[PDB]
């Protein structure tokens, strides 16, 4: 290691002084390797001095312990007394003897590194007394060499199982199995295998794709409907890579969040199945998607394939059986069923951070609003007609605002998120963080009413529509402004007025670089404001086919606001508490 | 002793009736003779335990015996840099000799302990049914004063011998010792970063979308108009090579699955090998460009450079990358291979190892590979002009035929150098050994391809002439190509996987002794062998009942990804062999 490196890389000077300065230089390095190894080993003599004293003492206890029951046995609430102190002597017995091995294995790893570093010192430096010296006193310790220790735990186990257990030679062996000690929590490779698999399919598919597209797809077709539709799956596989990363974080920070998730000591989950799981979907999104655009079988209509598509992902979920992991699929259904009452049930964090992910995944949620549309009053299923190359209004009336079919939807879950506020300050008793996440989501259906006003408005041309606008406007920033305000005060808890030698920081942290802390915040300042642009560009004159364009490229941001959201709010409450 | 413990209990459960079912004569009756079928059950399961203990002594003595008489011999070879290697190799091989003796004896100690706790446990059965206090005495008197279990003497004659060799020879290096007498060794790969596994898996995700991608716009895309035939010619050795590499891999994880010894029969490095995925990600890279290169070839979506560049870059990037003087992309092992070839070529030089023989036998189904680089280079130097774009000339032009007749006879000397090199091979083998049983025997069959080569040139010379009297040297090419075929099979069963042996027994058309788990494996992949190794006669068959012209041509390609096979499966039983004796 450092001999390797360092020593080589030294490269003293030739001809610095005489010759009689390079031998005591030599000299000097000599001397300091053997009084580094005479240190190391002095050090390992009396670590194994000290273990041995202990083992010795635990034994002459453990000893005394069995030879007054086998006394007390040789001369029920007696019977139960007996075997219950026989059962404590046991197991004190065996965690002395786990002790003492742990010492010994500890003290004879720091023999073997010494040995190891003495012999690289002794190669890489082209000597030989160290090597001598290792093999004349360190490797010749009688402590390593001595395992009469073991013999003779095992003979007082051994009789403790006769005289106690009666022969009971295998339960006692069984019971006390302990000598290659180890053990961690490797993922399996198949799974790496998986997932590295279809990640590569899919980057494949996706370049081929896109290059198909700009190529060989032309532009005459109507594309917005496709887009429409398939921009539900791209945020659900987005999202799943997003919380894969999010749990790969979680674990790698030290967390313990599998305490406050009171879930099963396996977390039901493991970011490589989350990877493996979004890259499936992706495969079958991106298969589907090109199907579609291709058609290759023949002359079968376009407008069948995307279904399978949704039914397949309900299809993974609905399966009765006990695959595909049937302990996590479960525990979502059932937490997702609790969420959808509300206030019948009672509140648990996993609710609400469910609620609080639905809340910003606003376009998986009209997008079957959109499907059910297309399909229902706007499809040509009884005939054969599966290319709509026209648009208008008519077809295509619920593309728009219009009624309140789009701003119920939109509100969905910010009706749920009020319901479980008002339901936590039902059963808490404590009026000011419910009273003001009251408002705090309130204001979100404040300003799409309003939206939804002026929509409905527009239409007819009264003079009162250029009124609401003003109030729409600001009623955007009475929501901004003050989800901004919560989400750094108490979500995040930053902001401290009790600042110390941080500035703007909390005092103490888990990530190691604030400056990722202060971009965070910058982020979450820039991508909350992200409706501006819908304004500026309606503002000015409006380009044709510009409305949803401006939906396709927030909607994967939207979602990647979450990201650093779910980070500092977990461990936030997590730090806090404790 | 356990199970005719349990067939007596379910025996007496099955003929007790109940309490009120049978009379009291009858039950007595019953109970007497369960109790004398007991007695003589302890008495016959003591007996036999006395004698397994026995057994189990005596073989232990002997390993012990063994292992005593190994140690005296390398003390009087070592008391009495080919010698250091000789001596690292025996050193290894006591090592491994004392660690077998060791498990050895724990496994019989753990076994004694097993059997003496099970009869414990049918003891104590056999007094909770028939309620009797003799099963405790048995107990006593038997499984606690079991002799295996009692002679703990191997443990510490095995740690004594362990010690002895510690300090005489290691000069106390305990940690050597501790490592090699260690239980577990190898099995467990050991377990490669998940990120190994994460690149073998995008490699070959990607190649199986760009072979798909690549067929369907083969299928779809192409225009059938220009003859893409030679353009197969100029690919298919990559092709054969990429397939080589992924099968090796395969073996290595064989090798890995049936414990046998490899590493130390390759001299390499114990501390470092290399593991089969990082061979099935370099499969991968190459596999990948391949197709890439196969792709562009097949599009051309850059009209600048129309074709030239496509084949010449991809060989150039596969030497650079495997002379790559960087110190990365498995430097160590690209040197390795260098060194290897480099020692191969230069055989009358320097010693045979076994390395060496095995690449010249690789080498020897490889000579596809050294066909196609011939043919191309005739291409792009004779007859080519750089000076043209694509290349889309119709096979009209009377000038083809200049790479494709023998003129010189130039085939036949790249077809034999894999001959000629292993027949100067093992004539220096027998130089060395002075011995001629196994060595001119294997000079005569390598010998035969080339009187197979030159006759088969001979005719196809003689052939466009007339010349009837040729039909007697069509004879003689047929005749060679027989006895050829059938020296190469006797060889290959008789002497490279010892099948066929006059000492068979009961293992019929076996070994005495094998290693891999199935018998099917092995009588599969005879049937394997000798099927494949006669591909030429089927070759012969097509000319017998077709008469399209330049059909063989067309032949060949099927043909050339089968003599891989053959050597992939043929490659597992010849490591096998190998483990037994020594070159």
């Amino acid at each position: 290691k450092d001999m390797l490196y360092s020593a080589q890389d030294q490269a003293p000077s030739v001809e610095v002084t005489d010759e009689d300065t390079v031998k005591r230089y030599f000299a000097k390095f000599e001397e300091k390797f053997f009084q580094t190894c005479e240190k190391e080993l002095a050090k390992i003599n009396t670590f194994y001095s000290e273990k041995l004293a202990e083992a010795q003492r635990r034994f002459a206890t453990l000893q005394n312990e069995l030879q007054s029951s086998l006394d007390a046995q040789k001369e029920s609430h007696e019977e139960r007394v007996q075997h219950r102190n026989i059962k404590d002597l046991k197991l004190a017995f065996s965690e002395f003897y786990l002790s003492l091995i742990l010492l010994q294995n500890y003290q004879n790893l720091n023999f073997t590194g010494f040995r190891k570093i003495l012999k690289k010192h002794d190669k890489i430096l082209e000597t030989s007394r160290g090597a001598d010296w290792r093999v004349a006193h360190v490797e010749v310790a009688p402590f390593y060499t001595c395992k009469k220790i073991n013999q003779l735990i095992s003979e007082t186990e051994a009789v403790v199982t006769n005289e106690l257990e009666d022969g009971d030679r295998q339960k006692a062996m069984k019971r006390l199995r302990v000598p290659p000690l180890g053990a961690a929590q490797p993922a399996p490779a198949w799974t790496t295998f998986r997932v590295g698999l279809f990640c590569g399919i899919f980057i494949v598919l996706n370049i081929t794709l896109v290059l198909a597209a700009v190529f060989k797809l032309e532009t005459d077709r109507s594309i917005w409907p496709l887009i429409r539709i398939y921009r539900g799956g791209f945020l659900l596989i987005e999202f799943l890579f997003l919380l894969g990363i999010n749990t790969y974080g979680w674990r790698q920070a030290g967390v313990n969040h599998v305490l406050i998730f009171e879930l099963n000591p396996r977390s039901n989950l493991s970011h490589q199945h989350l990877f493996e799981i979004a890259g499936f979907l992706g495969i079958l999104w991106c298969l589907s998607l090109l199907a579609c655009f291709f058609a290759p079988i023949s002359v079968i209509p376009t407008y069948v394939y995307p279904l399978a598509l949704y039914g397949f992902m309900v299809f993974f979920l609905i399966n009765p059986t006990k695959t595909f992991y049937y302990k996590s699929r479960f525990w979502l259904l059932k937490l997702l069923f609790r969420v959808f009452t509300a206030p019948f049930h009672k509140v648990g964090f996993a609710d609400f951070w469910l609620a609080d992910q639905l809340n910003s995944l606003s376009v998986i949620l009209m997008d079957l609003e959109y499907m059910i549309c297309f399909y229902s009053l706007e499809l040509k299923w009884d005939e054969s007609k599966g290319l709509l190359p026209n648009n208008s209004e008519e077809s295509g009336i619920c593309h728009k605002y219009t009624y309140g079919v789009r701003a119920i939807v939109q509100c969905i879950p910010a009706w749920l998120r009020f319901i479980q506020c008002l339901r936590r300050y039902r059963d808490t008793k404590r009026a000011f963080p419910h009273l003001v996440n009251a408002g705090k989501y309130s204001t979100t259906f404040f300003m799409v009413t309003f939206a939804a006003l002026y929509s409905t408005h527009k239409e007819r041309g009264h003079s009162d529509t250029m009124v609401f606008f003003y109030l729409w406007i600001v009623f955007y920033i009475i929501s901004s402004c003050y989800t901004l305000i919560w989400d750094l005060k108490m979500d995040w808890g930053l902001f401290d007025k009790n600042a110390g030698e941080n500035t703007f920081l909390r005092e103490e942290i888990v990530y190691p670089q604030k400056a990722y802390y202060y971009c965070a915040i910058i982020e979450d300042v820039i991508l909350r404001f992200a409706w501006t642009i819908q304004i500026s560009i309606t503002s000015t004159t409006l380009l044709p086919h510009s409305g949803d364009i401006i939906a396709t490229v927030f909607a994967p941001l939207e979602v990647f606001r979450r990201f650093v959201w779910n980070f500092f709010r977990l461990e936030n409450e997590h730090l806090n508490n404790c």
